[PDB]
């Protein structure tokens, strides 16, 4: 693979805050750069190679798997770039339509509890505010990279009322919330939700306290064939205080704890609506 | 109150690694100190005031409340001193006996998961290892003060195999565990367990995955009158980045997620045996 393609892949593997959305976009740019740098004579093999590499960046993200599958093995640069750009446009459209459907679900007076950082969830919240709905957000700092603090700074910029808590405090706070909205890295074929580690715990707490738990996920985050049991939960080396700490970054939440999945096509009920 | 006493009160207040047990000792030290600074005639009121200040250190720890009721309101220096030293003797004896019973519970091949730091849970683990039981421990770093790393340092000192995880990973790992053992800052009158924030989540995940959840709590950690709904959960200020973070340090776990409470008198079953 060309140097510029490898740079983008390293930039992707290096990301700790931005979520699936940003990562998928970078994956697309990786294919664009490939078509712009290689000879149409080596393109087909290079594409298969890049397909494998993009998915390996984070096997817990269905968006990367769907992106790779969407890209054809072609010897034509223009077709390769066109498919990559088309996938991006589809992502953007899916996100804004989902945000609209999500903002509609939110009620005035709501106290929304969420976890980790999701570009889609942030847009749902910003759209709700734009529509003049009053509400408050409870979010977690999200260890170990604290992508949650990024969400906090975004909500602050938008003038939205929020409260930050530690991950361990989710049980104490689901109670004060009227609804839970989290994002997703993958929706399995059998309807389970793969998302940031700890999402499962929030789901359990919210169920015991009767707080509707919703998941926001564009259809490009749905894996067409992988079932919950075979999901690969990516792990990243973590050292703090000179001590090695296990760091499985993603978890799995059973559908029985999920009210519904907010998609660009409407709110779907797992697992029957698949 | 005397300066020496007021200084111990401060020392207890800014402690965040060592838990209940340690605070209980400092509380006793406060009363022992009071007995060396005041005259018999001012002793009774001073004890009344210290009783209150000691409990204020952390209303989430029943050990402080029980320590306060153990120390009599008397004008007898020798009595005050004697009672404080007896409380200390009882704590040590309680911890040792509870450890022996807890270790007995552990089995070869266990993968024990725990949360936060508890000197009692630590002694249970050490006693089990000393009796040649083979096992591994999964523990959380415990945000935001990371007292969990203190546990890791101690387990390393003892040659015990362990793995550290972040609090949010507790659900992914109850799965690997065969048993869970956590400490407690208080066992309410109705059988609920007050402990480091996050214990409740561990309890929920382990119940979902059929992993026996045990709580280690000496009898002096049982509060005689406070019910779960009236518990005060202490909070400290916290800031990371330029963001203020809510930091409620303790939570409440219903008894229905607890297999049993390991005491120095044996393993009790909440809430029925908690009377």
């Amino acid at each position: 693979l060309p140097e510029r393609v490898l740079e983008i892949l390293r930039e992707m593997k290096r990301e700790r805050i931005k979520g699936a959305s940003w990562l998928a976009k970078k994956g697309a740019e990786a294919f664009l750069t490939l078509a712009e740098e290689l000879d149409e004579s080596l393109l087909e093999d290079a594409i298969m190679e890049l397909r494998e590499e993009v998915v390996k960046v984070n096997p817990s993200m269905a968006s990367l798997y769907n992106l790779a599958r969407f890209i054809p093995v072609t010897n034509r640069r223009d077709i390769l770039k066109s498919r990559a750009l088309e996938f991006l446009r589809r992502m953007e459209e899916a996100k804004r339509e989902l945000a609209s459907i999500g903002a509609q679900l939110i009620d005035d007076g709501d106290v929304i509890i969420t976890h980790s950082f999701s570009s889609t969830v942030l847009e749902i919240i910003r759209t709700a505010k734009e529509r003049k709905k009053r509400f408050k957000v409870i979010l977690t700092e999200s260890s170990p990279d604290y992508e949650g603090l990024h969400l906090a700074r975004e909500l602050e910029f938008s003038g939205i009322e929020f409260e930050v808590i530690t991950d361990a405090q989710m049980g104490l706070f689901c109670r004060e919330a009227s609804i839970a909205i989290v994002g997703a890295d993958m929706i399995t074929k059998d309807g389970y939700v793969v998302n940031k580690a700890g999402t499962y715990l929030l789901a359990l707490a919210c169920h015991e306290n009767a707080i509707p738990f919703y998941v926001a996920a564009e259809t490009y985050k749905f894996h067409p064939t992988l079932k919950s049991g075979d999901v690969m939960l990516m792990e990243r080396d973590l050292i703090r205080g000179n001590v090695r700490i296990r760091n499985v970054l993603f978890d799995v939440t059973p559908w029985k704890y999920v009210r519904g999945i907010i998609t660009e096509l409407g709110i779907v009920i797992p697992p029957r609506d698949i």
